[PDB]
């Protein structure tokens, strides 16, 4: 169906066929078998005119797979500063916790990702959120000995 369609347009990264198939009314949350939606998986690749056109459509910002990440989770983990910037702008959660308790500043610290913590911090990141393993973001950066996360953190 359209929604299929949407979820591999927006994986490969092909702007043009994502805003057809947009516009002939493909489901913009259409999930697929792990419940990741199109916003997942543009915001995964680090598709940010994606993410736009999805958003622009009236994707679920704050949507969760079957395991309870969020797109924000995608993009904090892997690196993808313009898209933490975007969804956070759209009103995705900062604090959403996935099945682990990780947050995105959680993810964010594990990776050592400077600027996407900052800007979580700008955005209301709880920095006193324990994930299940009673983790902090802080306690991670002591834990992989980054300096410049402590620092930025303590």
């Amino acid at each position: 169906d359209l929604g299929k369609k949407l979820l591999e347009a927006a994986r490969a990264g092909q702007d043009d066929e994502v805003r057809l198939l947009l516009e002939h009314g493909a489901d913009v949350n259409a999930r697929d078998y792990i419940g990741s939606t199109p916003l997942h998986l543009a915001a995964y690749y680090g598709h940010l005119e994606i993410v736009r056109l999805l958003l622009e459509h009236g994707a679920d910002v704050n949507a969760r797979d079957s395991t309870g990440t969020t797109p924000l989770h995608y993009a904090a983990r892997l690196g993808h500063l313009e898209i933490v910037r975007l969804l956070l702008e759209h009103g995705a959660d900062v604090n959403a916790r996935d099945a682990m308790g990780w947050t995105p500043l959680h993810l964010a610290a594990k990776k050592g990702h400077l600027e996407i913590v900052r800007l979580l911090l700008k955005h209301g990141a709880d920095v006193n959120a324990n994930d299940h393993f009673g983790k902090t973001a802080f306690d991670i950066s002591i834990d992989n000995g980054n300096e410049d996360l402590a620092e930025i953190l303590q």
